[PDB]
């Protein structure tokens, strides 16, 4: 069972401006675990070409938030509209793809933090060069006004000088709600 | 088919003192490969808060050893008792979850080493901060007085100063015995 | 469904000289995604022991190329002969294991580059030591005179001084053609 984006380069995401990016995301249910594959191409807007070195007002991090309602359907405040995730031809209800509430509990309180296990860290690379690292930080179930969430935080420390945000691929897994 | 711990924060592991830690471990059989998801929270004992900077006697590494008998059931000398791994509701014999003996051969001799392929390295992070790295080193079939083993070695180089051992999640895979 | 090498240490690969290496590669079909496990042992030839420090003519990178024909069968110019990948006993046509053409498009032109999403980066370690890093760079569908390809580029920056090329294991996933 697969929940996925399209695989073409057609944008499906708003980081800065409408349709400025393509998040390619493939979620494969393997029983209790979701096997996840993600990449990002930024096609337009201020993050298409990282110009941190000549624009000190440009941020060195952003989020792509997948905020799910209790049915496992994306909410309006997500970076991607709900039409852009679909099931692959057979061989709504996407609760089976949602991050497990017991493994990845919400913050209990307003003064409370999630456990670190709700997060995965990985290194990905811009423009297919190992000297352009970006930290991809993936956090489950840590967003206000949502039933479930997957948040992709992208951050970097180098003052990049006209580097296209064309990211390498990253694989990870998380424990499924059901 | 899944072999797993509970997903709650309840401790199941002894690193230093009884029940000082929760190793959350999810093993999903995907035919010839086990898809594995692991995190660690240390709740009590000397490693709950890393105080290397003010306690030079505190180690900068420890092991969590899963020593299996030839039936794929944990042995007494493991860091976790055999009750703490169970099969997930259907849709002992856990030999299907054991690390493959041909791919991950035991040391032949007393002067002999395993092949490096018996090991995976990953970086995880304490307290959900990228400046708190720990090396997670996972080795198959390298333990005395066991049929199979999975060893999780955690090590670090920074003299951490009151950092909670609350680890981010890590995904890996290994080749199954059958 | 699994497409795999043998798991023993028997060489199956030519980097420098005939049969100088064993690439252990396990490809598990999980619906739309291939779960991949890879390791490399170099048994003979100039890369068996990295002597960069005392042989400045020795390269600090090499490729293992799996060039597939449109049937998903290895081509002669690959580093491995087509006999060395087989299906695991049931429970040619390997197009189901091929990297997806829409997700991992070929270079359009002669002046054109692939998208970065065609590549995965990982760090592996020689002789099971964390101070012997090698960058493993895996690229899909980027080779001339092939229908599909998986290229494993191994590179390093340290002038290694008699370090055996006995690599740790690495897991990754990619999107399947069908």
């Amino acid at each position: 069972l697969t929940l996925w984006t399209t695989l073409d380069p057609s944008p499906n995401c708003k980081i800065d401006i409408e349709k400025d990016s393509k998040l390619t995301l493939v979620l494969t249910k393997c029983g209790s675990q979701i096997l996840a594959n993600v990449s990002l191409i930024i096609v337009n807007g201020k993050f298409k070409i990282l110009n941190n070195k000549t624009d000190p007002s440009l941020p060195k991090s952003f989020n792509i938030k997948l905020l799910f309602d209790q049915n496992g359907v994306l909410l309006e405040n997500s970076n991607i509209e709900k039409q852009y995730l679909n099931f692959r031809s057979g061989d709504k209800n996407a609760i089976g793809f949602m991050p497990n509430l017991l493994a990845y509990a919400k913050a209990t309180t307003d003064q409370s933090k999630i456990y670190a296990r709700n997060t995965i860290y990985g290194n990905i690379y811009l423009d297919n060069q190992p000297y352009n690292p970006v930290v991809i930080k993936i956090t489950f179930n840590n967003e206000a006004d949502s039933a479930y969430s997957i948040t992709f935080n992208y951050s970097w420390t180098k003052d990049y000088d006209n580097i296209p945000f064309d990211s390498t691929s990253f694989t990870f897994s998380y424990i499924a709600q059901e």
